[PDB]
DNA sequence: TTTTTT
Protein backbone atom coordinates (compact mmCIF):
# COMPACT_ATOMS: atom_id res chain seq x y z
CA UNK A 1 0.00 0.00 0.00
CA UNK A 2 1.17 3.54 -1.05
CA UNK A 3 1.70 6.55 1.30
CA UNK A 4 -1.64 6.80 3.20
CA UNK A 5 -3.72 9.97 2.80
CA UNK A 6 -3.79 12.14 5.94
CA UNK A 7 -6.67 14.24 7.19
CA UNK A 8 -4.85 17.50 6.58
CA UNK A 9 -2.13 18.47 4.12
CA UNK A 10 1.19 16.63 4.32
CA UNK A 11 4.27 16.05 2.19
CA UNK A 12 5.68 12.54 1.76
CA UNK A 13 8.68 11.08 0.02
CA UNK A 14 8.49 7.94 -2.11
CA UNK A 15 11.77 6.25 -3.09
CA UNK A 16 11.78 3.06 -5.15
CA UNK A 17 13.94 1.76 -8.01
CA UNK A 18 13.20 2.53 -11.67
CA UNK A 19 10.31 0.54 -13.05
CA UNK A 20 8.91 -0.07 -9.54
CA UNK A 21 5.50 1.33 -10.31
CA UNK A 22 5.52 4.71 -8.64
CA UNK A 23 3.80 6.35 -11.62
CA UNK A 24 1.25 3.64 -12.30
CA UNK A 25 0.63 1.27 -9.41
CA UNK A 26 0.68 3.93 -6.73
CA UNK A 27 -1.80 6.37 -8.36
CA UNK A 28 -3.93 3.39 -9.39
CA UNK A 29 -4.12 2.36 -5.73
CA UNK A 30 -5.12 5.86 -4.68
CA UNK A 31 -7.84 6.03 -7.33
CA UNK A 32 -9.21 2.69 -6.13
CA UNK A 33 -9.62 4.41 -2.74
CA UNK A 34 -11.73 7.10 -4.40
CA UNK A 35 -9.19 9.95 -4.63
CA UNK A 36 -8.51 12.39 -7.49
CA UNK A 37 -4.83 12.02 -8.40
CA UNK A 38 -2.61 14.36 -10.42
CA UNK A 39 0.73 12.93 -11.59
CA UNK A 40 3.36 15.43 -12.75
CA UNK A 41 6.30 14.38 -14.93
CA UNK A 42 8.90 16.49 -16.69
CA UNK A 43 8.86 14.34 -19.85
CA UNK A 44 6.33 14.62 -22.70
CA UNK A 45 6.84 11.04 -23.95
CA UNK A 46 6.32 9.71 -20.42
CA UNK A 47 3.13 11.68 -19.82
CA UNK A 48 1.65 10.52 -23.13
CA UNK A 49 2.73 6.92 -22.56
CA UNK A 50 0.77 6.36 -19.37
CA UNK A 51 -2.49 6.72 -21.26
CA UNK A 52 -2.71 3.50 -23.25
CA UNK A 53 -1.03 1.47 -20.48
CA UNK A 54 -3.11 2.60 -17.49
CA UNK A 55 -6.18 1.81 -19.54
CA UNK A 56 -5.18 -1.78 -20.38
CA UNK A 57 -3.35 -2.71 -17.20
CA UNK A 58 -5.26 -0.82 -14.52
CA UNK A 59 -8.71 -0.40 -16.02
CA UNK A 60 -8.81 3.37 -16.19
CA UNK A 61 -8.33 5.77 -19.10
CA UNK A 62 -6.78 8.86 -17.46
CA UNK A 63 -6.56 12.46 -18.54
CA UNK A 64 -3.36 13.35 -20.39
CA UNK A 65 -2.08 16.90 -20.53
CA UNK A 66 0.97 18.04 -22.48
CA UNK A 67 1.84 21.15 -24.46
CA UNK A 68 1.31 19.31 -27.75
CA UNK A 69 -1.55 16.93 -26.96
CA UNK A 70 -4.36 16.68 -24.43
CA UNK A 71 -6.86 13.86 -23.72
CA UNK A 72 -9.80 14.52 -21.42
CA UNK A 73 -11.83 11.57 -20.18
CA UNK A 74 -13.01 12.86 -16.81
CA UNK A 75 -11.20 10.08 -14.91
CA UNK A 76 -10.01 10.48 -11.30
CA UNK A 77 -6.39 10.27 -12.47
CA UNK A 78 -4.64 12.97 -14.51
CA UNK A 79 -1.13 12.87 -15.97
CA UNK A 80 0.52 16.13 -16.96
CA UNK A 81 3.98 17.57 -17.51
CA UNK A 82 5.22 20.27 -15.15
CA UNK A 83 5.28 22.64 -18.12
CA UNK A 84 1.63 22.17 -19.11
CA UNK A 85 0.69 22.24 -15.42
CA UNK A 86 2.26 25.68 -15.07
CA UNK A 87 0.79 26.88 -18.35
CA UNK A 88 -2.65 25.76 -17.08
CA UNK A 89 -2.23 27.91 -13.99
CA UNK A 90 -0.80 25.56 -11.41
CA UNK A 91 -3.02 24.43 -8.55
CA UNK A 92 -5.83 26.59 -9.94
CA UNK A 93 -6.48 24.48 -13.02
CA UNK A 94 -8.30 21.81 -11.01
CA UNK A 95 -8.83 20.43 -7.49
CA UNK A 96 -7.05 17.17 -6.61
CA UNK A 97 -6.78 15.26 -3.34
CA UNK A 98 -3.37 13.85 -4.16
CA UNK A 99 -0.56 15.30 -6.21
CA UNK A 100 2.38 13.11 -7.17
CA UNK A 101 5.53 15.00 -8.14
CA UNK A 102 7.43 12.44 -10.22
CA UNK A 103 11.16 12.72 -10.93
CA UNK A 104 11.38 15.23 -8.10
CA UNK A 105 15.18 14.83 -8.34
CA UNK A 106 15.18 16.72 -11.66
CA UNK A 107 17.08 19.98 -11.73
CA UNK A 108 15.61 21.49 -14.88
CA UNK A 109 13.99 24.91 -14.34
CA UNK A 110 10.57 23.70 -15.44
CA UNK A 111 10.43 20.97 -12.81
CA UNK A 112 11.85 23.21 -10.12
CA UNK A 113 9.25 25.89 -10.80
CA UNK A 114 6.61 23.20 -11.04
CA UNK A 115 7.23 21.57 -7.72
CA UNK A 116 7.72 24.93 -6.07
CA UNK A 117 4.27 25.91 -7.35
CA UNK A 118 2.52 22.89 -5.82
CA UNK A 119 4.39 23.17 -2.49
CA UNK A 120 3.12 26.71 -2.23
CA UNK A 121 -0.49 26.24 -3.34
CA UNK A 122 -1.42 22.61 -2.72
CA UNK A 123 -2.54 23.01 0.87
CA UNK A 124 -4.79 25.99 0.18
CA UNK A 125 -6.03 24.28 -2.98
CA UNK A 126 -7.45 21.59 -0.74
CA UNK A 127 -4.85 18.93 -1.44
CA UNK A 128 -4.24 16.66 1.50
CA UNK A 129 -1.17 14.83 0.24
CA UNK A 130 1.81 15.78 -1.90
CA UNK A 131 4.14 12.93 -2.84
CA UNK A 132 7.73 13.55 -3.91
CA UNK A 133 8.61 10.48 -6.00
CA UNK A 134 11.94 9.38 -7.45
CA UNK A 135 14.31 6.48 -7.88
CA UNK A 136 17.31 8.75 -7.37
CA UNK A 137 16.93 11.12 -4.41
CA UNK A 138 19.66 13.82 -3.98
CA UNK A 139 22.94 12.39 -2.72
CA UNK A 140 22.20 8.86 -3.96
CA UNK A 141 24.53 6.82 -6.17
CA UNK A 142 23.82 4.14 -8.76
CA UNK A 143 23.30 0.78 -7.12
CA UNK A 144 22.69 -2.68 -8.60
CA UNK A 145 19.25 -3.11 -10.12
CA UNK A 146 17.62 -6.55 -9.62
CA UNK A 147 16.39 -6.63 -13.25
CA UNK A 148 19.39 -5.15 -15.02
CA UNK A 149 22.75 -6.62 -15.96
CA UNK A 150 25.55 -4.20 -16.81
CA UNK A 151 28.09 -4.95 -19.51
CA UNK A 152 30.82 -2.51 -20.45
CA UNK A 153 31.48 -1.79 -24.12
CA UNK A 154 34.90 -2.45 -25.68
CA UNK A 155 36.94 -1.52 -28.74
CA UNK A 156 35.34 -4.50 -30.43
CA UNK A 157 32.41 -3.84 -32.73
CA UNK A 158 31.58 -2.51 -36.17
CA UNK A 159 29.84 0.65 -34.99
CA UNK A 160 31.97 3.50 -33.57
CA UNK A 161 30.51 4.94 -30.36
CA UNK A 162 32.10 7.65 -28.18
CA UNK A 163 35.52 6.02 -28.16
CA UNK A 164 34.29 2.44 -27.84
CA UNK A 165 32.31 0.37 -30.35
CA UNK A 166 28.94 -1.37 -30.59
CA UNK A 167 28.73 -4.99 -31.82
CA UNK A 168 25.92 -5.38 -34.34
CA UNK A 169 25.03 -8.66 -32.62
CA UNK A 170 23.88 -6.86 -29.48
CA UNK A 171 21.31 -4.93 -31.54
CA UNK A 172 20.66 -7.03 -34.66
CA UNK A 173 17.15 -7.81 -33.45
CA UNK A 174 14.93 -7.01 -30.51
CA UNK A 175 14.23 -3.57 -29.10
CA UNK A 176 17.07 -1.32 -27.97
CA UNK A 177 17.60 2.25 -26.81
CA UNK A 178 20.78 4.16 -27.57
CA UNK A 179 21.41 7.44 -25.71
CA UNK A 180 23.39 10.16 -27.49
CA UNK A 181 24.22 13.56 -25.99
CA UNK A 182 23.19 15.66 -28.98
CA UNK A 183 20.40 15.81 -31.52
CA UNK A 184 22.60 15.68 -34.62
CA UNK A 185 24.43 12.70 -33.17
CA UNK A 186 21.07 10.85 -33.04
CA UNK A 187 20.27 11.63 -36.65
CA UNK A 188 23.79 10.52 -37.63
CA UNK A 189 23.57 7.19 -35.83
CA UNK A 190 19.96 6.47 -36.76
CA UNK A 191 20.87 6.98 -40.41
CA UNK A 192 24.02 4.84 -40.17
CA UNK A 193 22.16 1.91 -38.59
CA UNK A 194 19.40 2.18 -41.19
CA UNK A 195 22.06 1.97 -43.85
CA UNK A 196 23.19 -1.24 -42.22
CA UNK A 197 19.80 -2.84 -42.72
CA UNK A 198 18.63 -2.21 -39.17
CA UNK A 199 15.33 -0.55 -38.29
CA UNK A 200 16.54 2.59 -36.46
CA UNK A 201 14.66 5.75 -35.49
CA UNK A 202 15.96 8.91 -33.84
CA UNK A 203 14.00 10.64 -31.09
CA UNK A 204 14.21 13.98 -29.28
CA UNK A 205 12.26 17.10 -28.31
CA UNK A 206 9.74 17.98 -31.00
CA UNK A 207 9.39 14.53 -32.51
CA UNK A 208 6.14 12.63 -32.22
CA UNK A 209 6.07 9.78 -29.69
CA UNK A 210 4.46 7.69 -32.41
CA UNK A 211 7.77 7.40 -34.26
CA UNK A 212 8.55 4.75 -31.67
CA UNK A 213 6.78 1.56 -32.80
CA UNK A 214 4.71 0.12 -29.98
CA UNK A 215 5.86 -3.34 -31.11
CA UNK A 216 8.43 -5.21 -33.17
CA UNK A 217 12.19 -4.89 -33.62
CA UNK A 218 13.63 -1.35 -33.51
CA UNK A 219 16.61 0.66 -32.28
CA UNK A 220 15.65 4.04 -30.87
CA UNK A 221 18.48 6.64 -30.85
CA UNK A 222 17.42 9.39 -28.44
CA UNK A 223 18.47 12.25 -26.17
CA UNK A 224 17.46 12.85 -22.56
CA UNK A 225 13.94 13.45 -23.82
CA UNK A 226 13.52 9.73 -23.16
CA UNK A 227 15.59 9.54 -19.98
CA UNK A 228 12.85 9.22 -17.34
CA UNK A 229 9.35 7.80 -16.81
CA UNK A 230 9.32 6.22 -20.24
CA UNK A 231 8.69 2.50 -20.82
CA UNK A 232 9.45 1.45 -24.37
CA UNK A 233 9.86 -2.27 -23.63
CA UNK A 234 13.59 -2.21 -24.41
CA UNK A 235 15.72 -5.34 -24.28
CA UNK A 236 18.81 -3.22 -23.66
CA UNK A 237 20.14 0.32 -23.20
CA UNK A 238 23.40 1.74 -24.55
CA UNK A 239 24.59 4.86 -22.78
CA UNK A 240 27.13 7.38 -24.07
CA UNK A 241 27.49 8.61 -20.46
CA UNK A 242 27.62 12.23 -21.66
CA UNK A 243 25.40 15.16 -20.62
CA UNK A 244 24.90 18.80 -21.62
CA UNK A 245 25.24 21.17 -18.64
CA UNK A 246 24.57 24.88 -18.31
CA UNK A 247 26.21 27.13 -15.72
CA UNK A 248 26.15 30.82 -14.85
CA UNK A 249 29.37 32.74 -14.38
CA UNK A 250 29.44 36.08 -12.56
CA UNK A 251 32.29 37.43 -14.68
CA UNK A 252 31.43 41.10 -14.24
CA UNK A 253 32.32 41.56 -17.92
CA UNK A 254 30.07 43.46 -17.71
CA UNK A 255 27.75 41.25 -15.67
CA UNK A 256 27.29 37.50 -15.96
CA UNK A 257 27.66 34.79 -18.58
CA UNK A 258 25.60 31.65 -19.12
CA UNK A 259 27.70 28.90 -20.71
CA UNK A 260 26.43 25.57 -21.96
CA UNK A 261 29.06 22.83 -22.07
CA UNK A 262 29.10 19.04 -22.57
CA UNK A 263 30.25 17.23 -19.42
CA UNK A 264 30.24 13.57 -18.17
CA UNK A 265 26.92 12.34 -16.76
CA UNK A 266 26.11 12.25 -13.06
CA UNK A 267 24.55 9.58 -10.86
CA UNK A 268 20.96 10.70 -11.52
CA UNK A 269 21.35 10.38 -15.24
CA UNK A 270 23.12 7.02 -15.12
CA UNK A 271 20.42 5.36 -13.02
CA UNK A 272 17.50 6.94 -14.90
CA UNK A 273 18.86 6.14 -18.37
CA UNK A 274 19.84 2.64 -17.30
CA UNK A 275 16.37 2.41 -15.85
CA UNK A 276 14.78 2.66 -19.30
CA UNK A 277 15.41 -1.11 -19.57
CA UNK A 278 14.79 -3.97 -17.12
CA UNK A 279 11.27 -2.65 -16.52
CA UNK A 280 9.20 -5.59 -15.32
CA UNK A 281 11.68 -8.03 -16.89
CA UNK A 282 15.37 -8.69 -17.45
CA UNK A 283 17.39 -6.08 -19.33
CA UNK A 284 20.93 -5.17 -20.34
CA UNK A 285 22.77 -1.90 -19.79
CA UNK A 286 25.90 -1.30 -21.92
CA UNK A 287 28.07 1.73 -21.17
CA UNK A 288 31.20 3.54 -22.42
CA UNK A 289 32.50 4.52 -18.98
CA UNK A 290 31.86 3.05 -15.51
CA UNK A 291 32.30 6.19 -13.45
CA UNK A 292 29.63 8.73 -12.50
CA UNK A 293 29.73 12.18 -10.95
CA UNK A 294 27.78 13.09 -7.76
CA UNK A 295 24.22 14.50 -7.73
CA UNK A 296 21.86 16.50 -5.54
CA UNK A 297 22.82 20.06 -6.43
CA UNK A 298 22.16 22.48 -9.25
CA UNK A 299 23.74 25.59 -10.71
CA UNK A 300 22.44 29.11 -10.08
CA UNK A 301 21.70 29.47 -13.81
CA UNK A 302 18.66 27.23 -13.24
CA UNK A 303 17.17 29.82 -10.86
CA UNK A 304 17.82 32.40 -13.54
CA UNK A 305 15.95 30.28 -16.03
CA UNK A 306 12.92 30.02 -13.70
CA UNK A 307 12.46 33.76 -13.50
CA UNK A 308 12.95 34.00 -17.27
CA UNK A 309 10.37 31.23 -17.77
CA UNK A 310 7.99 32.92 -15.37
CA UNK A 311 8.18 36.15 -17.30
CA UNK A 312 8.11 34.80 -20.83
CA UNK A 313 5.85 31.79 -20.41
CA UNK A 314 3.76 31.77 -17.28
CA UNK A 315 2.85 35.41 -16.77
CA UNK A 316 4.59 35.44 -13.35
CA UNK A 317 6.15 38.51 -11.74
CA UNK A 318 9.67 38.06 -10.35
CA UNK A 319 8.23 38.35 -6.85
CA UNK A 320 5.61 35.65 -7.51
CA UNK A 321 8.20 33.25 -8.84
CA UNK A 322 10.24 33.97 -5.70
CA UNK A 323 7.32 32.87 -3.52
CA UNK A 324 7.24 29.52 -5.37
CA UNK A 325 11.00 28.97 -5.35
CA UNK A 326 11.16 29.75 -1.64
CA UNK A 327 8.62 27.00 -1.03
CA UNK A 328 10.82 24.60 -2.97
CA UNK A 329 13.94 25.52 -0.97
CA UNK A 330 12.06 25.29 2.33
CA UNK A 331 11.26 21.63 1.59
CA UNK A 332 13.74 18.97 2.80
CA UNK A 333 14.75 16.05 0.59
CA UNK A 334 14.93 18.08 -2.60
CA UNK A 335 17.94 19.14 -4.69
CA UNK A 336 19.69 22.16 -3.15
CA UNK A 337 21.42 25.22 -4.62
CA UNK A 338 22.84 28.64 -3.68
CA UNK A 339 20.15 30.93 -2.21
CA UNK A 340 20.23 33.60 -4.92
CA UNK A 341 16.47 34.15 -5.14
CA UNK A 342 16.68 37.79 -4.17
CA UNK A 343 19.55 38.47 -6.54
CA UNK A 344 17.66 37.11 -9.57
CA UNK A 345 14.36 38.64 -8.58
CA UNK A 346 15.99 42.08 -8.45
CA UNK A 347 17.67 41.60 -11.83
CA UNK A 348 14.44 40.69 -13.67
CA UNK A 349 12.50 43.28 -11.76
CA UNK A 350 14.58 45.85 -13.60
CA UNK A 351 13.99 44.51 -17.10
CA UNK A 352 10.79 46.42 -17.80
CA UNK A 353 8.81 47.31 -20.95
CA UNK A 354 10.12 44.45 -23.09
CA UNK A 355 9.12 44.37 -26.76
CA UNK A 356 6.31 41.88 -27.18
CA UNK A 357 7.07 41.20 -30.85
CA UNK A 358 10.64 40.24 -29.96
CA UNK A 359 9.48 37.96 -27.14
CA UNK A 360 7.03 36.07 -29.30
CA UNK A 361 9.92 35.50 -31.73
CA UNK A 362 12.38 34.26 -29.11
CA UNK A 363 9.83 31.84 -27.63
CA UNK A 364 9.05 30.51 -31.11
CA UNK A 365 12.75 30.03 -31.75
CA UNK A 366 12.73 27.97 -28.57
CA UNK A 367 15.65 29.75 -26.91
CA UNK A 368 16.82 28.85 -23.39
CA UNK A 369 16.38 32.35 -22.00
CA UNK A 370 13.80 33.87 -24.36
CA UNK A 371 13.12 36.79 -22.04
CA UNK A 372 16.79 37.75 -21.58
CA UNK A 373 17.43 37.38 -25.31
CA UNK A 374 14.33 39.41 -26.19
CA UNK A 375 15.23 42.10 -23.68
CA UNK A 376 18.78 42.44 -24.98
CA UNK A 377 17.19 42.93 -28.40
CA UNK A 378 14.70 45.42 -27.03
CA UNK A 379 17.50 47.53 -25.59
CA UNK A 380 19.41 47.39 -28.90
CA UNK A 381 16.41 48.28 -31.04
CA UNK A 382 15.60 51.17 -28.73
CA UNK A 383 19.18 52.37 -28.96
CA UNK A 384 19.48 52.11 -32.76
CA UNK A 385 22.34 49.71 -32.00
CA UNK A 386 23.22 46.23 -33.34
CA UNK A 387 23.04 43.00 -31.30
CA UNK A 388 26.05 41.19 -29.71
CA UNK A 389 26.53 39.13 -32.90
CA UNK A 390 24.53 37.97 -35.91
CA UNK A 391 23.92 34.28 -35.26
CA UNK A 392 20.42 32.73 -35.15
CA UNK A 393 19.94 34.04 -31.62
CA UNK A 394 19.53 37.58 -32.89
CA UNK A 395 17.58 36.85 -36.09
CA UNK A 396 14.73 39.04 -34.81
CA UNK A 397 16.98 42.00 -35.62
CA UNK A 398 18.61 40.88 -38.89
CA UNK A 399 15.93 42.82 -40.82
CA UNK A 400 16.90 46.11 -39.17
CA UNK A 401 20.60 46.54 -39.84
CA UNK A 402 19.94 49.60 -42.08
CA UNK A 403 19.12 51.41 -38.84
CA UNK A 404 21.43 49.69 -36.38
CA UNK A 405 24.79 51.36 -35.83
CA UNK A 406 27.39 51.89 -33.12
CA UNK A 407 28.34 49.78 -30.06
CA UNK A 408 26.04 47.15 -28.55
CA UNK A 409 24.52 47.92 -25.11
CA UNK A 410 25.71 44.61 -23.65
CA UNK A 411 23.57 43.60 -20.70
CA UNK A 412 25.01 40.13 -20.15
CA UNK A 413 26.46 37.23 -22.10
CA UNK A 414 24.14 34.61 -23.62
CA UNK A 415 26.53 33.74 -26.42
CA UNK A 416 29.57 34.98 -28.32
CA UNK A 417 30.12 38.74 -28.71
CA UNK A 418 31.55 39.90 -32.03
CA UNK A 419 30.44 43.52 -32.28
CA UNK A 420 31.76 46.59 -30.44
CA UNK A 421 30.49 46.94 -26.88
CA UNK A 422 29.33 49.64 -24.47
CA UNK A 423 28.68 49.01 -20.77
CA UNK A 424 27.37 52.48 -19.95
CA UNK A 425 23.69 51.74 -20.59
CA UNK A 426 21.45 52.19 -17.49
CA UNK A 427 20.27 48.57 -17.60
CA UNK A 428 23.82 47.23 -17.60
CA UNK A 429 24.62 49.51 -14.66
CA UNK A 430 21.52 48.37 -12.81
CA UNK A 431 22.44 44.70 -13.12
CA UNK A 432 25.99 45.50 -11.93
CA UNK A 433 24.56 47.06 -8.74
CA UNK A 434 22.52 43.90 -8.14
CA UNK A 435 25.78 41.96 -8.23
CA UNK A 436 28.25 44.10 -6.29
CA UNK A 437 25.61 44.44 -3.52
C1' DT B 1 24.73 22.19 -28.10
C1' DT B 2 19.06 18.86 -23.53
C1' DT B 3 13.78 19.38 -22.13
C1' DT B 4 9.44 21.99 -21.11
C1' DT B 5 5.81 25.90 -21.62
C1' DT B 6 1.86 30.38 -26.11
N1 LIG C 1 3.67 2.06 -21.17
C1 LIG C 1 3.99 0.86 -20.63
N2 LIG C 1 4.06 -0.26 -21.43
C2 LIG C 1 4.37 -1.47 -20.92
N3 LIG C 1 4.63 -1.58 -19.61
C3 LIG C 1 4.58 -0.53 -18.75
C4 LIG C 1 4.24 0.75 -19.25
N4 LIG C 1 4.27 1.59 -18.23
C5 LIG C 1 4.59 0.90 -17.13
N5 LIG C 1 4.79 -0.40 -17.44
C6 LIG C 1 5.16 -1.52 -16.48
O1 LIG C 1 4.87 -1.23 -15.08
C7 LIG C 1 6.10 -1.08 -14.34
C8 LIG C 1 6.10 0.21 -13.50
O2 LIG C 1 6.17 1.36 -14.36
P1 LIG C 1 6.24 2.83 -13.73
O3 LIG C 1 5.13 3.08 -12.77
O4 LIG C 1 6.28 3.84 -14.79
O5 LIG C 1 7.63 2.84 -12.94
P2 LIG C 1 8.35 3.92 -12.07
O6 LIG C 1 7.56 5.16 -11.98
O7 LIG C 1 8.56 3.34 -10.73
O8 LIG C 1 9.61 4.21 -12.81
C9 LIG C 1 7.25 -1.20 -15.33
O9 LIG C 1 8.32 -2.00 -14.83
C10 LIG C 1 6.66 -1.85 -16.56
O10 LIG C 1 6.93 -3.25 -16.65
F1 LIG D 1 9.83 6.66 -12.73
AL1 LIG D 1 10.87 5.57 -13.36
F2 LIG D 1 11.91 4.46 -13.96
F3 LIG D 1 11.63 5.47 -11.91
F4 LIG D 1 10.16 5.71 -14.82
MG1 LIG E 1 7.78 6.90 -12.92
Amino acid sequence: SPPAVPQTFQVAHLHAPTGSGKSTKVPAAYAAQGYKVLVLNPSVAATLGFGAYMSKAHGIDPNIRTGVRTITTGAPITYSTYGKFLADGGCSGGAYDIIICDECHSTDSTTILGIGTVLDQAETAGARLVVLATATPPGSVTVPHPNIEEVALSSTGEIPFYGKAIPIETIKGGRHLIFCHSKKKCDELAAKLSGLGLNAVAYYRGLDVSVIPTSGDVIVVATDALMTGFTGDFDSVIDCNTCVTQTVDFSLDPTFTIETTTVPQDAVSRSQRRGRTGRGRMGIYRFVTPGERPSGMFDSSVLCECYDAGCAWYELTPAETSVRLRAYLNTPGLPVCQDHLEFWESVFTGLTHIDAHFLSQTKQAGDNFPYLVAYQATVCARAQAPPPSWDQMWKCLIRLKPTLHGPTPLLYRLGAVQNEVTTTHPITKYIMACMSA
